[PDB]
């Protein structure tokens, strides 16, 4: 009778509400009101207005947000009949190719439905091509099943979101209003190959001659970072981390993540060789 | 061997025709020519050229259109070979998931088809995120089994399909070269809160000052409108109808089309307190 | 538990490969190291680097272009584990409606996968709304086995792909870094309706009177062509090949080709009435 | 003490008048209250607002415009104190580098002065590098001696003025209310040379051959004139007017000025030779 | 020898320097190193770097700036030979009509000059179609004599330009950096008709009725003001200042202006009749 | 009677001509049928049609351009009645805010006069406020006097003028057809002082560190010049040509051309302290 997107929308599509702060969706995702949504939606408004699909409109807290990821939680008070409540699948078991149902509720009184798969996968956003509108963001990405999966953003056509195994990872900080921790050192930077640095050096019109080796070239300091802080300058390549040695700039950020707050690292870089101290700091 | 797609584009796509003034796609609901298509395919030519997607061209007589819901049926002779038929569905069966399918015949000798699936259920156009092209527009919206549940139009990526059922309550009198009835008063108009009128009433620079109730806040007076005629202007908050108080512009509407053509109704609305009798008339 | 979407992709995306010139996809279709892309994604560079879904990168020869069809074959050297190949289907059993799966590999390390269908069957393009992206272009279009049918392009929503058996007559030819031959004459031609020529001489700023006939309208003369050696002017109405009348352009490229390269064609024209002998070149 | 500008503006400026419809200057030109100014100032509104540099607000009445000219006239009633007059030179006396001042009321309280020199002389506009500005268009362009030699308007910096023994040769007729005579054919015609024709026929994509001679290209009949209803056709040569031999398209237009309005022409044109005779109508 | 251009040129261009902060023109005014220019040059840089014609450089102080006449002054010390003056003129005897030159030194080593004439006289900026081009800019403007009358901004083609005599009213405050004062309440305002006003309330979409009179129609409250803090609203109709009755704008600003800062003002108003009382406040 | 401008323009005007390819002016310097004009106007057509302001037209030959100047001369063949000749001026006699006159032919029966005055003296243009337009461009630029001071081109409202001086040294050359000497070395430098290049290092983001020192920086080695073939790369900076020390573009410039085509120039470099030789080519 049905077909399996109109079974998962009836699953999940009831907790999926309206967002509005004199605008988007959102999802219900416990029966005491803890709402997920997207940082876009409701920063920075501390007061906002959610609807449930059955019309039932809540003042909603805005709990905090984390703008790094894009995420944020909403608590309402449960009064009166229960919450309906999504439920929330792992984003870790996804395929490139498995089914994609992006869910809105935009007007309070109905859910906005799109199709489509996964597209890509790795914040590491999920890719799809379950066209993802202004309204329908913020509220859930389902599986075939009907769980959630991850959160719409409104970042062709393919869209874009957030992987709902993150949002749990962080959702127990951001209910209690905490800030999460995301260290970083502050540049842009480039893993640079032997060979595209004799190319560089081949160009008279390089702005700077790179030291013909596999690094990190740092492309630019970030001002008031702790790279700015430490000296660093555009042009640097960055040879190792404390001890190890690096090339990847991707491995370079999960060394200073495992790190943390407030940790100094050293840094083997050549500018000249040259070791400096960098103090990690939030990013912001 | 075939997809569920291809079948039910066998089963409708033959009477999906090409519509030609001089463009756009229509298609044949009953064998003694009748068709189906959009006003802004065909308008405000009274005769266009049908193509069949076996080649077949007949000259057609523009029967009649709709502008305010986007409909035109066109009737050709049914010389020779039968006219193939696509059968009608009921959109009030549509659930918000179900598959849709939208064909047109932009050339006249081929289908172009895309799927996607109801996005939305409210014209209270159906909206789709199957791809909605120029020549495929005028053309069916099928429905998983090949039966017609809408007519496709060019107005993201979200398409818009008139329900067939709407069609088919107006077909006779298009066929028949009579107006559709499309009664209005001629107002732009808000549901205002008492909240958004205090809300409205702190701003200084709010262009009025609004008696801080439930009501219809009428934004705009359209010009040479029965609202005009009858003294309404932008700022009155209507109250009620005659008796009935109403607080929702989507109420007021369908009293005034339960009203009909050329019928006073009585509105209370504050300025101080006015009653003030429209004459609706035929919006155009 | 998967999807036949992910199925599909797990068959044929492993052969899927990135390719960069100093960019898009292509795709690996038999084990000695012969790659099918786009003309747009290598030319006119002759050398390319090739990266495998599984990280392994080889040194790659482009072996030639046919910029008139956007194929390309580009070679590399198999070097160590078998190289992994998509297997190829074939186009001619398609139908409007089958399942359409694009895939790239735009980054080297994973597929990027999108899902439509089959939208229009005529370069013949196919046409679909699985959505193809830059970096996604030159990788395989499949259909719901797996099985290449197409070579997406870059070039709404809907995109285009090359239809499978046409780069299988086409893939000896480049792989020996030979011409593919496109005869043609050089003329921009539209098929003249009496009633469309009778149309054009009640206009007073019709550019040219034209004969009142069914032909082909020589619309313009590109410049360095066959068509402007022979002394053809725009406004010259095609009336027949060597003896053959003929009415539709279509039928007049498929002459030219069933002759070849060099071939010398007799028109008749009416400018009065007139006989030239256009000599085939090959399209540029 | 003053500059030679500070004199003609002295003497000039106090009749140069501000006029509003709900805007522009204008000039009066005689104690009666006749008014010059642009078409485009005033049209078509017949009421209109006169300020006097002094501060008096006269009721206006648009006594017609010459829309072809650019040129109107309005008129208001002395009552009162004398309405100050400029005094109006002949445009005939003109010599390129002649001084020139435009004068505008654009406030109603002042005057807006630019000086500038004439910088050629062909309506046949003036031409002046004396900036001219919106409100400063319908005002009186000075020469140096402060005396009225044309009308500013807003049509670089390059500014375009009506010459005066243009208005002059007008004035009585606008004053009256009737309509001036503007006799035309309707074609946009281009001198055509022996040189072009064999050039234009040399080209494969000229749109039409041309007979190779020096005459009169119709370059396009405009719709609804006495040229289409002629038949006359784009691609016509006319040869002559009634006998008399023509190649310059300016020529022809003072050929059929001197006819008048309503008056025959009968025309010598390659097309094939062909006469035709056209009836003069008014320009509109 | 030399037009009156070149000697005007002559006798203060010397004087004329340029300014840059990492820019555009000024000019000494005394020879103890006080340097006029606008504030658009230096703001809100406190060092500066002069030029003289003469290819001395001055470490420059910005003294002050008043953003609301656009006016600044920079001082530099006087060593070694004197430095060069431009004598000031009295911008109360301009005349429209009377000559106008416009001196910059933008690169330092040279005068750039454009010549025109005095086009308006009302900040009550002077309009000139001399040419105000960057660099030229915070230069002086001369008479025909050579003495400074105003000062360049870079505010078609006419120019802007700020009178010398009221620089030669703030010169004091801004070289002592001190703040020149400028009430105001922070209404956007309009003298109202009553045939304005009956024309106003026959619109059925104005945004709001007004009284019928003449007056200062309240046409924005500006926020953070004299004027909101008051209470006053948009729409509201100022009747008098204290006693006094208005229906003018500009004289409305001039009695806020006799008053003083921090002067409180009673307003007759309608919106009903109201008075209230505004406490003037510092324009910025 | 007749104001200066008016008879500079009888002076010379009637010896400035019309050019046209298939535009722009130019101007007899001498009975033999010697033009000039800009190198913009005609190039590279080799053969131009010329046109007297008495409507005589010649076959012109282009003699030869230097794009490098913007110059250009064009031969006609004096036949009958004798070219009118303009006198040419001497432009190291002018001064700013001498009156400047910009006389066009474009039409070819009349000129085109604008007025205005040298604004800038420095190819090293004029600056003046005459405006200049296409058509009048390729024309003179006049004296108070009428003499030929410059030469017009199209390159706000400033315009720009090649002075008659330069012509005058360039006319032989081009009249015979050779090619006038520009010799360069082909990079984009800048003059760099201590302040600014301790600034620039204290920049993180600067593209390289700079040796602190007052020199020409390299800003640029444009591709295919001698810079870039003696090794010269971007952020080096000549501290001395051979011996002189240098640290202004301007004076570089000077040595440069005062050497000659294809000779050896030595440079001093800081990258590192390093000597290069290069070889002055033709500017292109
Ligand atoms: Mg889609
Ligand atoms: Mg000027």
């Amino acid at each position: 009778s049905e077909s399996f997107v109109a079974a998962a929308v009836s699953r999940s599509g009831p907790a999926v509400v309206r967002i509005d702060t004199e605008q988007g969706s959102g999802f219900i995702i416990d029966n005491s009101g803890i709402i997920l949504t997207n940082a876009h939606v409701v920063d920075g408004a501390s007061k906002v207005v959610v609807t449930l699909r059955d019309g039932r409109t809540f003042d909603g807290q805005v709990r905090g947000t984390d703008e790094v990821t894009d995420l944020a939680v909403v608590k309402i008070e449960p009064q009166g009949s229960a919450l309906p409540v999504a439920p929330l699948g792992t984003s870790s078991n996804l395929q490139v190719g498995d089914w994609a149902i992006a869910v809105g509720n935009p007007v309070g009184l109905d859910n906005t439905v799109t199709l489509g798969i996964i597209s890509t996968l790795g914040v590491e956003f999920i890719q799809t091509d379950a066209a993802i509108n202004p309204g329908n963001a913020g509220g859930p990405l389902l599986n075939a099943r009907g769980e959630v999966i991850g959160i719409n953003t409104a970042i062709t056509g393919i869209g874009f979101a957030i992987p709902i195994d993150q949002a749990k990872a962080i959702q127990n900080t951001l209910a209690a209003g905490g800030t999460v921790p995301h260290p970083y050192i502050g540049v842009q930077m480039m893993n640079i190959t032997v060979d595209q640095a004799q190319q560089n050096n081949r160009n008279p019109n390089s702005p700077f001659i790179i030291p013909e080796v596999d690094g990190i070239l740092v492309m630019r300091v970030l001002p008031g970072t702790p790279a700015e802080r430490a000296g660093i300058r555009r042009g640097d390549v960055i040879v190792a981390v404390d001890g190890t040695p690096i090339s990847d700039g991707a491995r370079l950020q999960r060394i200073v993540e495992q790190a943390g707050l407030n940790k100094a690292l050293k840094l083997d870089l050549l500018r000249r060789r040259l070791s400096l101290t960098v103090q990690t700091a939030q990013l912001r």
